[PDB]
């Protein structure tokens, strides 16, 4: 019979192997990191003793609920054993290709589909180039996003997560049109009353990710990353306005030229364009009729580049409070935009770590370089970007010589990665 | 000796009564309306009783302080008798005819200057052709706008007063260039330690009042307009985004259009052109470095019409906070931006006001509409102001035929000052 690999062992693994659990005939195998990872470790420790998951819900909208067991909880990659049509990717993009890498031949050559739950810009490509040497035939899946927002409740019970939001709409993409696994998956999408627009090319997908565009402006400027690697003498906030926040003219326009650059490199793979207000206003969250022009968020792309600038400052201001919130008595809404910096932390072996934010702005970011640079294509704000981190990442290591410090402090990181999508993009 | 009237009886007038007194020769009569107004009674009737009037000062840095009596105190401008070489005007702009007008004819053809503490765009147009019936050589002084802000503490002892803020700069212009009275005002102003720009004449300084462009937009447009006549469901705020208050890009173009009609009757009258936006940042109040690019506010007027507007956009949302404050041990700033809108309410004869803000910005925005008709100037965003204001005064009356109305909810307004301006400006 089937089996199924599901690789990651968070909040979001968890969601997707009950549904698997519920809703596919296969059986289902879960592999971490538990030996290197005090993380994974309290997820095995957990589902151990429990011999149980469990997905609970928060708005009663969501039947994803469930109680159930796995048939093999892994606790290594290099554990795995055994042959599996299947593999589920619900680890971070950064992470699919050390992961595949130690699975056995035995295991590599089985392989007929890989899904991406979470994939950056050009993981696919990745992907496909590594599975290619040991699948002939293998299939790639592409989601835009993970479908929703789980999250563990209690770092104790990391067996027992919370999915408290669910997308409008996704996007899937497969390295075969319209495949019997597209099939079942959009098919699964209309159970879960999910909406899923099928798209053309896993690429396609993983572009109508709005945080690709947004994250590498509002976390890779020196506001933002010395707040991260630094201190603030006082509290400060990704979204608000400077000096509260990193959030200027300027950042709006690093935004607006990251955006065309990556235009510049969609048209190159004649993938279609990416409007990004509208996108934000329509599929992010809603502001007042009276604050954007509908005329201009349908034709956002037509704008000249100070009217697009403008429209996405508006879009921000126009979020700093949650417009459709119940307001005080004093007229005043919910702060929606003030959302802290995670900083840079010691994890329980006593290593210093970069938090998520900016770290996998790092690598989609330096895979947007890798993929620009080899289409001859300029990318100059992406190149500010990553020198810029890169920076904050030396002068860690200068001001912080007494302190163990993580493999993301160092330099040529993804030389793997690297050269598969140049494999990749020269044979295709 | 030289006698002065002072017209008006609030904090304006007693701290330049003040400043007359302690550095001038002028003996001094001031005149309020007493006999038809609470608050000129309570002025009247504290000065009696105390003779005295007094500023107190807030910092240290000015010493316009002081206890001073004045020599007449009239209870109405009709009481007013005998000759006067120097009024000062020191009441609100739409009523300079209105109190001339009352007037003797003996007192009228003594005066020699005219000097008009608070103007708005052709007052002294209509003050200068007023006067010229009686004065074959009136002078008339306007200034930007009054030196600063002077409060009552108490409505119980309106006779004390409170300055305190002190602008930086100060415009002034007069009919009769580098007059002997210009010499001592800005010798005066020396002395005060108030930055005097003498500029060449008083329509020149009357357009160096930011509030002249910016109360029009934010105030006659529906949103404030019917905050001020019919309530809010919860407490909105002047300077606030939409939905809190009005600014949105729709304000911000209305804005931008008024000021450049505004240029163009400047143009007219070869009179040099206002940047709005350095005018609000180095004469109003500063933004952080980090917020404007240093040439775009110089070179604010060349810059492209969304550039404009992007640029006051971004004005008023660095100020949503005053961004030089202390921040919270949270990192939150004083929320300088929730200034409340004052609304329509009736005073102690049960009679339904207007407040100042907009029913001294319908006056000014009407003679500048009026002016503009007659250099054959379109104004299409002032008319659409005016429109706007008129209808919510209409609705008032319709709304609440069971009150009594002020004379500020009338039709066909302002006919004296308008035919002043239109004498004016064919014989000129
Ligand atoms: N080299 C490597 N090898 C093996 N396992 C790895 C590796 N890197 C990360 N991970 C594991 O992926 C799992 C999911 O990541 P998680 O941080 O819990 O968050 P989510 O559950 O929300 O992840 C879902 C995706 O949403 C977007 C983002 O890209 C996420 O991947 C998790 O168990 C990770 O182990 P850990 O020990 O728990 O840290
Ligand atoms: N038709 C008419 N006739 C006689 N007197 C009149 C008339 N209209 C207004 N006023 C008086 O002008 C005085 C100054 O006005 P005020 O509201 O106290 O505020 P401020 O002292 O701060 O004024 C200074 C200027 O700053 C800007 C603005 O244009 C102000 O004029 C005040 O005593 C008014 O009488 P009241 O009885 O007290 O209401």
């Amino acid at each position: 019979m089937s089996k199924l690999l599901m690789i990651g062992t968070g909040p979001v693994a968890i969601q997707l192997a009950n549904i698997c659990y519920l809703k596919s005939d296969y059986e289902i195998d879960m592999v971490g990191r538990a030996s290197t990872s005090e993380k994974s470790k309290r997820l095995y420790q957990a589902y151990k003793k429990e011999k149980q998951f469990e997905v609970k819900i928060q708005n009663e909208a969501h039947q994803h609920e469930g109680k159930f067991e796995i048939n093999r909880l892994y606790k290594d990659v290099k554990n795995v054993k055994g042959e599996y049509e299947t593999v589920v990717m619900a680890c971070t993009a950064d992470a699919y290709y050390d992961t595949l890498q130690q699975l056995s031949l035995e295991t590599l050559q089985s392989v007929k589909h890989v899904i991406l739950i979470s994939p950056t810009f050009g993981s696919q490509m990745i992907v496909e180039q590594f599975m290619s040497k040991f699948s002939q035939d293998i299939e790639v899946i592409s989601f835009s996003t993970y479908l929703g927002d789980t999250r563990i409740v209690d770092k104790e019970a990391p067996n027992h997560v919370l999915t408290t939001g669910v997308k409008k709409k996704l996007y899937m993409g497969s390295t075969h049109s319209n495949s019997t696994m597209c099939q079942r998956i959009s098919a699964l999408a209309e159970q879960l009353k999910i909406q899923l627009e099928v798209v053309e090319s896993p690429l396609h997908a993983e572009t109508r990710n709005s945080s690709l565009y947004v994250h590498p402006p509002l976390f890779m400027n020196d506001f933002s990353l010395k707040a991260i690697f630094e201190g603030t003498d006082v509290p400060v906030y990704v979204y608000k306005l400077f000096p509260e926040g990193p959030i200027t003219m300027t950042l709006i326009r690093e935004m607006r030229l990251m955006w065309k650059e990556m235009m510049a490199i969609l048209q190159a793979f004649r993938v279609p364009s990416v409007n990004l207000l509208q996108f934000m206003v329509k599929e992010n969250y809603p502001v007042r009729p009276e604050t954007l022009d509908e005329g201009d968020i349908e034709h956002f792309e037509i704008l000249p580049d100070i009217l697009q600038e403008y429209l996405l400052y508006v879009r921000y201001t126009a979020i700093l409070i949650d417009p459709f919130s119940q307001p005080d008595e004093n007229g005043h809404y919910f702060d929606f935009s003030a959302v802290p910096f995670k900083q840079v932390y010691k994890n329980e072996q006593d290593v210093v770590q970069i938090p998520r934010m900016p770290s996998e702005d790092y690598y989609r970011t330096a895979m947007i370089q890798h993929i620009g640079k080899m289409l001859g294509i300029k990318t100059p704000m992406i190149d500010q970007f990553l020198t810029r981190y890169e920076a904050s990442c030396q002068a860690y290591k200068d001001m912080h010589q007494d302190q163990q410090l993580s493999s993301q402090f160092n330099t040529n990181l993804f030389e793997g990665d690297k050269a598969l999508v140049t494999k990749f993009l020269e044979i295709n």
